[PDB]
């Protein structure tokens, strides 16, 4: 009885193979830098945990983006800087140039790397089908490469991807919702951004793994080739699964929640209702026809799944007909 558990089907073990140091995150001494190095230049915005400034480092004349952080657990804390450090360096994972003490809020201030993005809602508007599939394999090196190293980003979006269109770089930011891999770990499920949410986070399942990137990404994929941004456009979280089952259907709903022997909230006995799995051509029309192709919608496909196990992995993914015509460096 419960629910039956769920490992992921590559990196599984690779955190247990790792030194301790590598995840325990608790334990992570964290190396402090000069606060005096970095003068606030603008404020960008402020989300729900930080404020997000452009700034210069007066040691170099660079131009850096510093987040100063809201109060938080020490040991949430630590395991952004913690998978920061462990991912620095890695293909267009954003650096962490320094992390300082910042005298006014009394709390940690990380400093990144600038990168000069172009907004996404200017920006999507404008990529063409080649520019999808280049900047979606750039996406996937990132996630390819973390998974790689045990570590689920967990809130995929546009947002947390940021392009520089004039010189095609990219770099996944954001990575305060991260977390480590291990096997049979139930991890909370008021993670991602609503309509990045995977199903698995919907029906409350908290056994998930690296696939939960996987569909985000799928969700980012549909909203560019369709030009439909956000694709699945939920009003809240229990309407967001049902605009999921609008289109994947709900006899696929009800296999995944009966293979994990979940259920679904009674309260979607009322607004569910019955629907067919759609064909993707159907989102097709004049307007996007440009970026569609067969290659696509059998990426898409094979993206969003509501199985978690049956979605490809982000390597899997870079093997697909799709990235056939996108030229490899
Ligand atoms: O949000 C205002 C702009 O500044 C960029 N920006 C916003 N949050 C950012 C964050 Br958080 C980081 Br890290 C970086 Br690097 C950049 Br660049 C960020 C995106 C926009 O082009």
């Amino acid at each position: 009885s419960g629910p039956v558990p769920s490992r992921a089907r590559v990196y599984t073990d690779v955190n247990t193979h790792r030194p301790r140091e590598y995840w325990d995150y608790e334990s992570h001494v964290v190396e402090w830098g000069n606060q005096d190095d970095y003068q606030l230049v603008r404020k960008l915005g402020r989300g729900k945990y930080s404020e997000v400034f452009e700034a210069i480092n007066i040691t170099n004349n660079e131009k850096v983006v510093v987040k100063i952080l809201k109060p938080v657990k020490k040991k949430k804390i630590k395991r952004e800087i913690k998978i920061l450090e462990n991912l620095r360096g890695g293909p267009n994972i954003i650096t962490l140039a320094d992390i300082v003490k910042d005298p006014v809020s009394r709390t940690p201030a990380l400093v990144f790397e600038h990168v000069n993005n172009t907004d996404f809602k200017q920006l999507y508007q404008t990529l063409t089908d080649y520019d999808i599939r280049f900047y979606m394999y750039e996406i996937l090196k990132a996630l390819d490469y973390c998974h790689s190293m045990g570590i689920m980003h967990r809130d995929v979006k546009p947002h947390n991807v940021m392009i520089d269109h004039e010189h095609r770089k990219l770099r996944l930011i954001d990575w305060g919702l991260a977390e480590f891999y291990h096997p049979g770990q139930e991890y909370n499920v008021r993670v991602a951004s609503r309509y990045f949410k995977g199903p698995e986070l919907l029906v409350d399942y908290q056994m998930y793994d690296y696939s939960l990137d996987m569909w985000s990404l799928g969700c980012m994929l549909a909203s560019m080739i369709f030009r439909k941004e956000p694709f699945f456009h939920g009003h809240d979280n229990y309407d967001q699964l049902v605009r999921i089952a609008k289109v994947l259907g709900t006899e696929d709903l009800y296999d995944y929640i009966d293979k994990y022997n979940i259920e679904l909230d009674p309260r979607f006995n009322d607004i569910l209702g019955r629907h067919s799995r759609k064909r993707w051509e159907r989102f097709v029309h004049s307007e996007n026809q440009h970026l569609v192709s067969p290659e696509a919608l059998d990426f898409l496909d094979k993206l969003l799944r509501y199985d978690h196990q049956s979605r490809l992995t982000a390597r899997e993914a870079m093997e697909h007909p799709y990235f056939y015509t996108v030229v490899k460096d």
